[PDB]
């Protein structure tokens, strides 16, 4: 074989962030808050910037418009914990320093085909994961605690990122498809 997996070109891949577990839904919620913002204001406007620098505008005006959605979820959250302080964690820390060193790249990044790709396919990675798995599982706990406006608060983040992963999809399905 290879001998290795390698790692994804210019580590686009390291862009996907997971919001983290606990027993407490406050807790949960402000792990979410963290990483939807880190996605509103780092991470899809960096996508965004490569696919305009990579002469896809509409592929651009799609991440912006992912974005807002992302801040919109982390607002959802705010109302619900009005006196959280959330503080970005070790690893948003060095998410945001990645972001950091793809924009000074940027051209380098644009120009290669693989940069807009990859950023498509670790979007797609991260809406997938929140979809599917991390905020179902948010939800289900804070129904199961008896906090019921939270867990509907989680159950439109669901249905909303699953959203995101269709549009992602179909943003994929057409930048890979020449004509
Ligand atoms: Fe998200
Ligand atoms: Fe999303």
């Amino acid at each position: 074989g290879l001998n290795y997996n390698q790692e994804d070109f210019m580590g686009l891949d390291r862009f996907f962030q997971d919001a983290v577990s606990h027993n407490n839904t406050d807790a949960n919620a402000a792990s979410s808050i963290e990483v939807e913002m880190y996605e509103c204001d780092c991470m899809y406007p960096t996508f965004a910037e490569i696919a305009r620098r990579s002469g896809q505008p509409e592929i651009g005006a799609m991440f912006d418009a992912i974005a807002k959605e992302e801040g919109m979820h982390a607002q959802l959250l705010t109302k619900l914990y009005s006196e959280l302080e959330v503080k970005d964690s070790a690893e948003t820390l060095e998410a945001k320093r990645l972001v950091s060193t793809i924009e000074s790249q940027i051209d380098a990044v644009a120009s290669d085909s693989r940069g807009l790709r990859r950023a498509l396919e670790t979007a797609l990675e991260v809406e997938t994961i929140e979809s599917q798995k991390t905020y179902p599982a948010f939800a289900k706990l804070a129904a199961e605690q008896g906090n019921m406006e939270v867990a509907t608060a989680f159950e439109a983040i669901v249905k909303s990122e699953t959203k995101h992963a269709n549009w992602v999809k179909r943003a994929l399905e057409n930048l890979l498809e020449v004509a």
